[PDB]
């Protein structure tokens, strides 16, 4: 008709649609696009009245505990219906931390955390995990995952070291294959730095957190990274360029500083480097209250937080709560000439560019036929393959002349499974699982190590579980062997920062009691290397299983010799925390186990 609106026409080029919509928008509509809010503060009126551009779920932000995929779809669609009811009908994009599967969601497949994936040296595996993750995210109606974390963790004292594929940038680079898994492969023609998402069965990705988040002093989370530009560019930056080449749709800025300059206020790096040198054309998003934390104390000059961040080049702000204040302050700054319209128009161009590119104007609503992708057995099979491939065998015999303990026989009259982490699904998933910090016990659908043992063994094999047996119990039990699992409790972000890296008790005391009685395979669950000499000294065999996720049969696949051990350390294992930071090229490089170490077995 003469009711045609070019931006609404799916046959037009993305840039023509962006320009056409931009040209129609009020300042309020523009600033609304730049605002991302928590679902916890969203209502239909809020979304409509403030022209909100995006919503998220922070860790543990769920419609309710145990919600079905359809409950999530219906929640997301309710918010979208409100956004579509605005004058311009701009759909919101909904983001979430799907960082090892769609991990906030009950019944979602939970993949190994990134450090384990590093150990696989299998970028195609990681791609396929991207692919599966996209499907389980879209099962829930969600279009945007805040992944991959391409931090290069340089000090394992950092509470997010498990979110880093490796201390070696080349491994992190190789695992940027998660991006085309989540988003789809970019076409032959593609210009590096353009955003890309294939369509409604894929999700927008997010390379995070730009830049040097894994380089902070003593691994303190959100702190300062002191390194010259050459080291920044040589360690922390390279994977951002691989992300551009694969069309990552968004980049999230780090809470960390670089030589004292807050990333969230760093115009030279965000605009000068990311946008102007790497030619990034997607949208730059803040971290959660990232702009607030520009100042000390945080939140003490919000006016300045908004100015500094938007002038630095950020496009979308993860507020995520005080949207009225954010919108009011940015409006005032624009009205006062402090922030030019050209900056607003750039941020909104980028946001709209991602939304049009990914098909969000053509498919703003969830597909109910996708709900059944959640926790699909094919995806669990993949997680089980990844878990097994992630495992790094550190010891398999106390002496060079002992019979190797692994692989264990599936037939034996009686076996012991022991330890705090042998039958605890939450602990084997770690942080960013159901809750932000993760949790203990049977928090979702999966298979614990105990469950996996019982599923694996010959029917004549009696399996005895004892969480923390004493030495006499073990000696008296008539056991052929034991599998004993211990390690770190779940943690996320600052809560995981840890200067001593010794596992909690009872962990070591149980290993000692078990292994003193019967030959034992110790399965160490951790997000990083931890003090391990005492555990090694006690154990016949020891496996670094990292945080292998929901599919504990990946552990038993290698214990019982269905597959051989192939994992190799993607990080240095230190002798002592007083050595840290210590990386695979220093000077005082005196590792317990060097990067790349890993014993192997053959399938039986
Ligand atoms: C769940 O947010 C936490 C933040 S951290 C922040 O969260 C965003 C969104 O979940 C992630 O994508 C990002 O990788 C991460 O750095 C803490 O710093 C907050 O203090 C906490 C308070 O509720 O929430
Ligand atoms: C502080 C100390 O002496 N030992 C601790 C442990 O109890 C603590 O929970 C952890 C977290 O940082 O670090 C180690
Ligand atoms: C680093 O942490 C110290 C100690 O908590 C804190 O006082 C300082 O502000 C932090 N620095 C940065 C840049 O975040
Ligand atoms: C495993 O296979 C390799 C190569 O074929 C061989 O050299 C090694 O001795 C094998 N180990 C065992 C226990 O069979």
């Amino acid at each position: 008709a003469a009711d045609y609106v070019l931006y609404k026409d799916a046959t037009k080029p993305v840039e023509d649609r962006v320009a056409d919509l931009l040209g129609r928008m009020t300042l309020a509509e523009k600033i609304g696009q730049m605002t991302q809010i928590e679902r916890l503060v969203a209502t239909p009126d809020v979304l409509r009245d403030n022209f909100i551009g995006s919503l998220l779920s922070g860790g543990g932000s769920v419609p309710r505990k145990g919600a079905t995929a359809k409950e999530w779809q219906d929640m997301v669609d309710g918010f979208q219906k409100a956004c579509m009811s605005t004058r311009l009908g701009i759909p919101m994009i909904y983001g979430i931390d799907a960082v090892h599967g769609q991990n906030n969601v009950y019944g979602a497949t939970i993949f190994p955390h990134n450090v384990g994936l590093g150990a696989t040296r299998d970028p195609y595996l990681v791609k396929r995990i991207g692919e599966a993750t996209a499907l389980e995210v879209r099962a829930t109606g969600i279009q945007y995952a805040f992944a991959p974390c391409i931090a290069v963790c340089r000090d394992p004292r950092w509470g997010r070291c498990y979110e880093s594929y490796s201390e070696d940038r080349r491994i992190v680079q190789s695992m940027t294959e998660l991006i085309p898994g989540l988003q789809g492969d970019v076409p032959k023609d593609f210009t590096s730095g353009m955003p890309f998402v294939a369509g409604k069965n894929k999700v927008a990705a997010c390379a995070k957190h730009f830049v040097g988040d894994g380089g902070t002093v003593d691994g303190i989370n959100e702190n300062n990274t002191i390194i010259n530009r050459e080291g920044l560019m040589n360690i922390h930056m390279p994977a951002y360029k691989n992300a551009m080449d694969k069309g990552v749709s968004t980049v999230m800025i780090s809470y960390s500083s670089w030589n004292g300059v807050k990333m969230h206020a760093n115009q030279d790096l965000v605009t000068g480097y990311l946008k102007d040198t790497l030619k990034f054309k997607g949208f730059v998003i803040s971290d959660w209250e990232g702009i607030d934390r520009i100042t000390t104390p945080a939140g003490s000059d919000y006016s300045y937080s908004v100015k500094a961040s938007i002038l630095a080049g950020l496009d979308m702000i993860m507020v995520p709560n005080k949207y009225q204040q954010f919108i009011s302050i940015l409006t005032g700054h624009v009205n006062g000439g402090v922030i030019p319209m050209s900056r607003i128009d750039d941020a909104v161009t980028r946001i709209l560019r991602v939304k049009f590119t990914m098909g969000l104007f053509e498919n703003p609503y969830a597909d109910p036929a996708m709900a059944e992708q959640l926790g699909k057995q094919e995806h669990r099979d993949l997680a089980r393959e990844a878990a097994r491939k992630s495992l790094v065998l550190l010891k398999n015999g106390k002496t060079s002349t002992d019979a190797p303990l692994l692989p264990l026989p599936k037939k034996a009259p009686k076996i012991l499974v022991a330890g705090s982490h042998a039958d605890n699904l939450g602990y084997q998933c770690g942080g960013w699982t159901i809750e932000h910090q993760g949790d203990t016990g049977r928090t979702t659908v999966g298979t614990t190590i105990l469950e996996a043992v019982k599923a694996a063994v010959d029917p004549s094999t009696v399996v005895v579980f004892a969480e923390n047996p004493d030495a006499e119990f073990v000696k008296s039990g008539g056991f052929s062997y034991a599998i004993v699992a211990v390690g770190e409790h779940p943690y996320t972000e600052t809560k995981g920062d840890n200067l001593n890296l010794t596992i909690p008790e009872p962990g070591l005391s149980t290993v000692q009691a078990v292994c003193g009685g019967v030959r034992c395979a110790t399965v160490l669950i951790s997000g990083r290397p931890v003090v391990v000499q005492p555990l090694l000294a006690a154990s016949d065999a020891l496996v670094a299983a990292w945080l292998p996720g929901s599919e504990g049969q990946g552990v038993t696949d290698a214990l019982f010799g269905d597959f051989g051990f192939t994992g190799r350390l993607p990080r240095t294992w230190f002798k002592s925390v007083d050595q840290l930071p210590m990386n695979v090229g220093d000077a005082h490089y005196d590792p317990l186990f060097r990067l790349g170490y890993g014993l192997t077995t053959n399938a039986t």
